[PDB]
């Protein structure tokens, strides 16, 4: 109960939330059902509309009006946005040529340029070009400011998870807003777009920008707008707050639009009905820019025009029904739509079996427009596992499709022609970024980047120190005219040993055999030089990766490759090698098929052994530097060292071998040489961070050899591919992946065919950023290059998406 009988007189859109049951006049009151009796009358005036006309100029002030054309309105902070255009012969912002904003041009009392986040729901990236004719204000922002061709949302590509990511720099798995709809098993509560539950603070983790600012003495406008407050009233409230006295004025503001999303759902992303909502968004941008020009703030404020996700064509008849696949369909709860999440209908039911559910959903129809996953097997790039509100069973739905439990759910629980939510690499889910202002660059295009990076940049823009987040601070420095944040490489924590030859062969009892006793003053000196790192400049092109945690490891040099060998994990943390465009593929000689050789640099005690592999009927082994790519038959012996060996399921060995035998060589051909860094990853608790030794859940039978959950590779070349990778003067080009190390290939429905019909497809699905690899390994790459550190950070956040 609210004593809703107090008044909003004087307090319209007050910035501090008053405590109950003293009635409210802020933005959230409509939704809390707690507005004072007179809120509508005083605070949501509409009389005379939103525009000045000739006959209103120099009028006598009438307080009932929605906005004002009286002579006193500039001082009072409440003119209609077009006031000066109509009554003072001024021009609209959009009709002024753009001029570089070299320095902030702010009124006295502004301690820093304000930041305005103009946020648009469902604004697909291609609207910038396709809708350009009807969006002149937005097109001016875009061409005069800094813009990306598109911005990558987070998964799922829904509204709430993406807005809260914008505000916190965090993956949904970390901030808690894992879907537009969610069920928490501990709260026994469901969170929904509609209703009151969403307002409880227990759902909302991390630290959003308005709180970061408040805690560091920067005041903030509301980010949440009530649906029922019209857009012209949100613009006018922002411009009013901007006329408050210096001690009361916020430095950060947000404007939110439910369009074009709302129409996109009804009409599809390019329906003819979509032209008008783009015109309307444009007009709102013109209002804000006209209002800012009135207050002399249009060369002082930094504006961000940003979307939360795009919009795809999705209709009723493109629905897959779980009832066509399962028979026990009434035992599950499905969160339906452009993604699937499945859990038991009852927790008091012990019969429920995820393995049986997954099995009934895998490769059952030729055309199947979804693919089931245990959450921990989803591509690592989606970062969508480490939260109790994310169900163990996930369905990645094909773009343009929906998943539903039963047909009754679709005709009784067509209406819609668009939707979003799909994998965040899908073109049609991409969205927009433009920054315009004194702190942004002038007329600059930047590469596509992810929305998890903006929190750091908005903190920079406001002189704030960011709460810890998943952005890579520095990676967007190239957006900004003037920096504030100077990144530095993390310090190496463990330094390597460099062992020489310390062990005689007979000290090893590893149960290994090799046919290698088939053996000069010229090339006895050479192989000794190789073992001391003579070729190391060739194979380690960017310096050794730094180990950022406490551990014990050895650098091992060879003719063809270099490695960092973990004495703790009994295998390399990283193996580095260069394959030039000219290099040849050869095969494993018959006599060397089961060859594994003890490494005289590394004790028996810190080595793997062949016997464990013999005994483990599930687990075989592969090599990190491939024998196939040896530079000489003599160099090929180095690849069979026990220290180059790693545990691999035979199912996995199919993928791995195809990558090593066919794809490295193809990439080296196409890219003019490639450098490859490969290694294992341990993430048993699926938190996207490297596992400590005591977190490992699986070992090769009867040994201390831990089993990787994933295998990575980082493949680097020269962006100017007329230069060879090993002699590149300028910017680098990278693609990487993190392959799940799985004992079957159930993920790939064509896996019974030749590897050439399915392996590359899998590897594309599991494309990764270097930065994802870094979190997963505790390593830091590219420490010695000629590139600036900012550029290197951009490079480490790059994701190769394989879309067209
Ligand atoms: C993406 O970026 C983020 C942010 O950097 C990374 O996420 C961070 O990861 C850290 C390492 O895993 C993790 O550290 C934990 O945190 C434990 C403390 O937990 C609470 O406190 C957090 C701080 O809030 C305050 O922040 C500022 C200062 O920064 C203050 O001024 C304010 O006062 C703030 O309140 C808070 O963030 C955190 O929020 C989570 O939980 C909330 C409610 O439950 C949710 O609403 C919210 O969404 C967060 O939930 C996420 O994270 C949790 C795990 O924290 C996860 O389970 C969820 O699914 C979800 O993903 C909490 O409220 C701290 O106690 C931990 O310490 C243990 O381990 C260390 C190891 O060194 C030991 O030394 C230590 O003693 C302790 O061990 C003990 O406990 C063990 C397990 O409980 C037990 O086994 C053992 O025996 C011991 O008893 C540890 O430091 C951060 O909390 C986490 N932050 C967030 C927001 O997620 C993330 O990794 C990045 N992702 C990638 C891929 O890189
Ligand atoms: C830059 S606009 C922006 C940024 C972040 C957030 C939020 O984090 C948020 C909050 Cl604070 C409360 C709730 Cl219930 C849900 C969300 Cl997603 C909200 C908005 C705007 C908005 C969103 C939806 C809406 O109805 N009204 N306004
Ligand atoms: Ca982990
Ligand atoms: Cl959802
Ligand atoms: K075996
Ligand atoms: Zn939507």
């Amino acid at each position: 109960w609210t004593a809703t009988s107090g008044s909003c007189k004087g307090r319209c859109f007050e910035l501090q939330e008053v405590g109950p049951p003293d009635c409210r006049c802020d933005n959230l009151c409509k939704s809390y059902s707690s507005c004072c009796h007179d809120f509508d009358e005083l605070c949501l005036k509409t009389a005379r509309g939103w525009e000045c006309t000739k006959d209103r100029c120099g009028e006598v002030r009438n307080e009932e009006n929605a906005c004002h054309c009286s002579e006193d309105c500039l001082s009072r902070g409440d003119c209609c946005t077009n006031y000066q255009v109509v009554c003072k012969g001024e021009s609209h912002w959009v009709d002024d040529d753009c001029e570089e904003i070299k320095v902030p041009e702010c009124p006295a009392g502004f301690v820093r340029p304000p930041l305005i986040i103009f946020s648009v729901d469902g604004f697909r990236a291609s609207y910038m070009k396709k809708g350009s004719k009807v969006m002149p204000n937005i097109e001016k922002l875009r061409s005069c400011g800094t813009h990306a061709p598109y911005m990558r949302p987070v998964y799922p590509t829904k509204t709430f998870p993406n807005l809260y990511t914008l505000a916190t720099g965090l993956y949904p798995e970390s901030h808690g807003i894992v879907g537009n709809s969610m069920y928490d098993p501990v709260f026994d509560a469901s969170f929904h777009l509609r209703g009151r539950e969403k307002f409880n603070h227990r759902w909302w983790g991390g630290q959003p920008l308005w709180i970061t600012a408040t805690k560091q003495g920067v005041r903030a406008g509301t980010f949440f707008w009530s649906v029922s407050i019209p857009h012209e009233r949100r613009i006018l409230t922002i411009l009013q707050w901007l006329s408050l006295p210096d001690n009361e004025r916020p430095s950060v503001y947000a404007f939110y639009s439910e369009q074009p999303d709302f129409s996109g759902h009804k009409y599809g992303p390019f329906g003819p009905e979509m032209t008008n909502p783009l015109r309307e968004i444009d007009k709102t941008v013109g209002q804000l820019m006209d209002g800012l020009k009135q207050l002399r703030l249009h060369r002082c404020v930094n504006v961000i025009f940003v979307g939360d996700h795009g919009m795809e064509d999705v209709t009723c008849d493109r629905t897959e029904f779980l009832s066509n696949y399962l028979t026990n369909v009434d035992d599950i709860t499905l969160v339906p739509g452009t993604l699937g999440r499945i859990r038991a209908k009852s927790i008091n039911n012990s019969k429920y079996d995820p393995k049986t559910i997954i099995a009934a959903l895998t490769c059952k129809k030729p055309d199947q427009h979804f693919k089931p996953y245990m959450k921990q097997h989803l591509p690592k790039r989606l970062h969508y596992a480490n939260n109790r509100r994310i169900e163990d069973i996930h369905l990645l739905v094909d773009r343009r499709w929906h998943v539903a439990r039963k047909p009754l759910d679709v005709y009784k629980k067509c209406f819609f022609q668009g939707d979003h939510g799909f994998d965040n690499k899908v073109n049609s889910m991409q969205t927009v970024f433009v920054g315009y202002g004194p702190t942004f660059k002038y007329r600059t295009k930047v590469p596509p980047f992810e929305n998890i990076e903006l929190y750091n940049v908005m903190c920079d823009l406001l002189g704030l120190k960011p709460a810890p987040n998943n952005g890579t601070h520095g990676s967007l420095n190239h957006l900004l005219r003037t920096n504030t944040f100077r990144p530095t490489m993390p310090d190496e924590v463990s330094r390597p040993n460099y062992p020489g030859i310390m062990y005689l062969q007979s000290e090893f009892d590893l149960g290994c055999t090799c046919d290698d006793k088939v053996e000069n003053k010229l090339e006895e000196l050479n192989k000794r030089l190789h073992t001391k790192g003579s070729t190391k400049e060739r194979h380690l092109l960017y310096g050794r990766p730094a180990v950022l945690y406490r551990t014990s490891y050895d650098i091992l040099y060879h003719t063809d490759f270099e490695s960092g060998y973990s004495e703790i994990f009994l295998m390399p943390l990283w193996t580095s090698y260069t394959i030039s465009k000219q290099a040849e593929v050869s095969s494993i000689p018959e006599h060397l098929t089961n060859c594994v050789r003890p490494d005289v640099r590394v004790s028996p005690g810190f080595s793997q052994n062949c016997l464990a592999y013999k005994n483990d009927k599930q687990m075989s082994y592969g090599f990190l530097f491939p024998p196939y790519l040896s530079s000489s038959p003599e160099a090929k012996y180095d690849a069979f060292l026990v220290t180059n060996m790693v545990p691999m399921y035979p199912a996995f060995k199919r993928v791995w071998a195809y990558f090593q035998r066919v794809l490295v060589k193809k990439y080296a051909s196409e890219r003019n040489g490639v450098n490859v860094i490969s290694g294992p990853i341990f993430d048993y608790n699926y938190d996207g961070l490297r596992d400590t030794e005591d977190e490992i859940k699986q070992y090769v039978e009867g040994s201390s050899i831990p089993v990787p959950t994933h295998y990575y590779s980082i493949i680097t070349s020269c962006l100017d591919f007329t230069q060879p990778a090993d002699k590149c003067d300028g910017p680098l080009s990278v693609s990487s992946f993190i392959l799940p190390h799985r004992p079957d290939n159930d993920e790939s429905c064509n896996s019974s065919e030749d590897e050439s019909k399915w392996v590359e497809e899998l590897m594309k699905m599991h494309t990764a950023r270097v930065r994802d690899i870094e979190h997963l390994t505790g390593l830091d790459f590219y420490r010695k290059t000629s590139r600036s550190y900012s550029e290197i950070l951009t490079l480490k956040t790059y994701l190769h998406t394989y879309e067209s």
